[PDB]
């Protein structure tokens, strides 16, 4: 669909069988979700934001459905203030900016 | 135009008579610009993201030209690592997400 920006671009995602709400975030290189149990191996990583760095768990090749669109890619899990969908997955669902 | 998300959505903006590069960021409520000595009154603010909070100076009714599209609104100035155009200005230039 076409999503305006008068409100936060929040959508329902499905990951690990669980439904959650996430922010479509064109300023995020990567997808970062709040703490949750995800099956499969993971490796620790660091990511930096406006306020500094945090420690995250990196899950590769994770299936995630975003507003009805399937993606399979990297999902970071950690103390992010909000679930964010970043460009690594926004590209997979065909998302562009338009004005 | 239409901006794909393979790369960071960086565009040229014009503010305070200066040209800069800034990220079109749907995940940012408001616009945050790198340290600059803008004239006029301001109010202190703290904004949070990944890593915690930073202190910024909130200027109101600032004109910014973004890819030839004019917008006027609140601009936060502080030690951000990147110039960030947030939804408060993205709405004014007709920017939408589309997939
Ligand atoms: C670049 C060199 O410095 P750097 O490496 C990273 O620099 C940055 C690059 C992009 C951003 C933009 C930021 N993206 C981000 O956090 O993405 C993470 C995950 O994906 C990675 O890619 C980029 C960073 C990594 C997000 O889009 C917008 N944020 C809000 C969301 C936070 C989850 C929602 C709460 S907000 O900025 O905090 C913000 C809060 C309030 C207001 C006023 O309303 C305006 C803006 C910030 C820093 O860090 C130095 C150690």
């Amino acid at each position: 669909p076409q999503i305006t920006l008068w409100k936060r671009p929040l959508v329902t995602i499905k990951i690990g069988g669980q439904l959650k709400e996430a922010l479509l975030d064109t300023g995020a290189d990567d997808t970062v979700l709040e703490e949750m149990n995800l099956p499969g191996r993971w490796k620790p990583k660091m990511i930096g934001g406006i306020g500094g760095f945090i420690k995250v768990r990196q899950y590769d090749q994770i299936l995630i459905e975003i507003c009805g669109h399937k993606a399979i890619g990297t999902v970071l899990v950690g103390p992010t203030p909000v679930n964010i969908i970043g460009r690594n997955l926004l590209t997979q669902i065909g998302c562009t900016l338009n004005f």
